[PDB]
């Protein structure tokens, strides 16, 4: 019984956050949005043609109708590579905190185990030695408090559901499912390529989530990056803002001064592409408790269905 | 009016045009008017590409070119966040009382830099608009063989290209984005460039640093390398051709620093590139400093060079 | 006479030749005249690929190739600066009395390497001209199992690429340059290689780190990854293949390094990429030493897997 290929909500949403894809290793996230979309979308407003293919690695690409805006999210989640010794190495930055619990799976199956920061450096405490290149993840743990939802990898499988939302309603555009982005990237940069050139597709955003912040606050609504690490140009930002104002919806505006998204690796290709990070922001980024306000959600979903709309 | 200026005036004017990274905008259009003012006083008429797949990139095509100059429009400065905190724009000198401005919904702004609670922030009348983004304050000083101003970095870049389209013959001429934070635009023109012309040689025409061993005043910068290494059969090509000339010139060897160069290294296009410019004192302050020989130099290099590579 | 050695004696030319990043030119020439007089002998003639469009770049295509194996010519070094200070090309390793060697307009150059003032610098003759590179002396020792020569990253590499083409029928062996200092060739390699022969597929023969999870002489290494990582299913993939051999090989995991698979992996091309080499200690010395059994296993699992990926 594979009832999961049909969970809507936050069910959806805990089965994505379950699902073991760390950077590099994203397929089987791919494999279940896959089938996912092959067994719903005909139940969607507007049937995509759908792109996954050696040419495009484990990425997903999906086009709807006559295209204009391309929006991006990511499979990868953050992790570990098993070492040596059931040593540890980060995919991308996790947060390292004793005790931690982690899962993945080998040559002689599933493995459970706890983070320990012995002797100054990380490893896996578990009952074997765990095969080289071993990734692990966080344990799934989706909790539902209040107007909360704490699980981890809402950064960025809230991201991916966020887009599979938009899909249900979504009439012209793209939604690209990218790898890699917690760890360097290497797959939006075809992705840049193949879209700009192929559908003359510029304009981006990226669905992913942020940071709650003493300026970005949980419940206040979906935030929209003005910059980060990076700058986009003002004025697609400005175009943004002004299309968000058309709206009720709220939003709250991001002005950081770190961090990066897939949206670097557009602004950085051989391609001219605009980009804006819109997306939810999150408490304890990067921990096994990354927490949004499910207002926030709502907030996201539906500016994302707005713009995608008119810009 | 502006669209007239020259010399020292017209640097001024460049100097004073709010265009910090990912807002170069308002210099794009400056820019742009201005080569539509001027173009037909040219000893050669260029090619005007500007537009949706440049972004706010503008890239000038003289005759049947050999050669891409490439000038940063893009300025460092601050990007204002919440409750008038501040962020850099590119790497700008951080010091107690600097003067910077901008505009909002609510205006035009003016603030000094206060390092309150080891956090930078943007004092100023009131709340600014997030996103805002502030540049230091214009202050164009000629003081001595001097000129002293904020941004001759790289707005003396642009000058210099701007004088080099006077009698370029056979060249390309572009001006480039976010060259202060990160890059970007500079991608797209490599291939764009590459790709439709076959060109794949460059000069990167940007402002480096007055040093122990590149002083003010005694010549234009050819940079054998920076943070990057470009390849030492073009660096020796151009000082080849630096020296069949009278033209004042030192050999930079720098560590470190970066620029346009690098991004068309990096580039997925056989670029060779040069990074070749006047060195400055006090460089990312508002009190950037060049030397009048030094920028002399560069112009004359830069038109020679453009002829013979 | 070098144009036709063999073995070792290979290996010694190859690391005798002064080729650090951003001049890898010599070397490109010797490998050029060596894959031109020996080509004849092999397995199979390839097509050569060297021209104006690839700088300094190398591209042999063997038949129909599948997958692109990747060296790189350039070694780490050193780029005097001024007053014979010196700058780092790549991260060498840095300790007084290493010895130096180079070439400037006033002949050859040997020296050492002087720490005076916290600073790093060259001890020599004269005056050295700026921009001029140096260069571990060359000092090629055969000693038990073991090989210890300067610049065996990644000369063992360009050894091993020439090796392979000896019997090699498809696939693509290309040497590259700068991967020692930031790279800027593999992006024009990676798009060219794609987009002409539809491979997407790599091998990056590169020299890798003793560790006490990597040891000497226990085989060649696969790296599952480094800095970066790459697809599971493509590094499984080559691991199962290698697991088909009577070859030995470990499995390298470190969580540092960047190799032209960064390159690759970041190009915009859907490069798969997979560092396979020996283990070396001392890397990035005049001492780096491998032993011959890694070689060995090294030649035989590209050999392999050139052949069955
Ligand atoms: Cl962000
Ligand atoms: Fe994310
Ligand atoms: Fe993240
Ligand atoms: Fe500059
Ligand atoms: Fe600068
Ligand atoms: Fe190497
Ligand atoms: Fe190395």
């Amino acid at each position: 019984h594979h009832e999961n290929l049909y969970f809507q909500g936050m069910q959806l949403l805990k089965e994505l956050c379950s699902i073991h894809a760390p950077s590099g290793n994203e397929e089987p996230l791919k494999d279940f949005i896959l089938e996912y979309i092959r067994s719903n979308a005909g139940s969607w407003s507007y049937q995509p043609v759908i792109y996954a293919d050696n040419d495009l690695q484990d990425c997903i690409v999906l086009v709807f109708g006559n295209p204009r805006t391309a929006v991006f999210a990511h499979m990868d989640s953050i992790g570990f590579t098993v070492s040596y010794n059931n040593h540890l190495h980060p995919i991308g930055s996790p947060s390292a905190k004793e005790g931690y619990r982690l899962v993945g799976k080998d040559s002689n199956g599933d493995i459970e185990g706890v983070l320990k920061i012995v002797d100054e450096e990380w490893m896996l405490e578990t009952d074997r030695l765990i095969d080289r290149g071993t990734e692990v993840t966080f344990k799934p743990d989706f909790r539902e408090e209040g107007d909360f939802i704490l699980t981890p990898y809402l950064d960025d499988r809230l991201g991916v559901w966020t887009a599979l939302e938009l899909a249900k309603t979504l009439e012209h555009g793209i939604i690209a499912f990218t790898c890699w982005e917690e760890h360097g990237g290497g797959s939006v940069a075809y992705l840049a390529r193949w879209i700009y050139e192929t559908f003359h597709v510029k304009q981006s955003l990226i669905c992913d989530i942020t940071w709650v912040t003493e300026g970005v606050e949980a419940g206040k609504g979906v935030a929209i990056s003005m910059r980060d690490r990076m700058i986009p140009r003002k004025k697609y930002v400005n175009r943004i803002i002004e299309l968000a104002r058309q709206t009720d919806i709220p939003f709250q505006l991001e002005v950081e001064g770190a961090g990066a998204s897939d949206g670097r690796e557009l602004q950085l290709s051989p391609y001219p592409w605009d980009w804006c990070f819109i997306g939810a922001p999150e408490k304890d980024a990067h921990t096994p408790n990354e927490c949004v306000h499910k207002k926030d959600i709502e907030s996201m979903v539906g500016l994302y269905k707005y713009l995608m709309e008119k810009l």
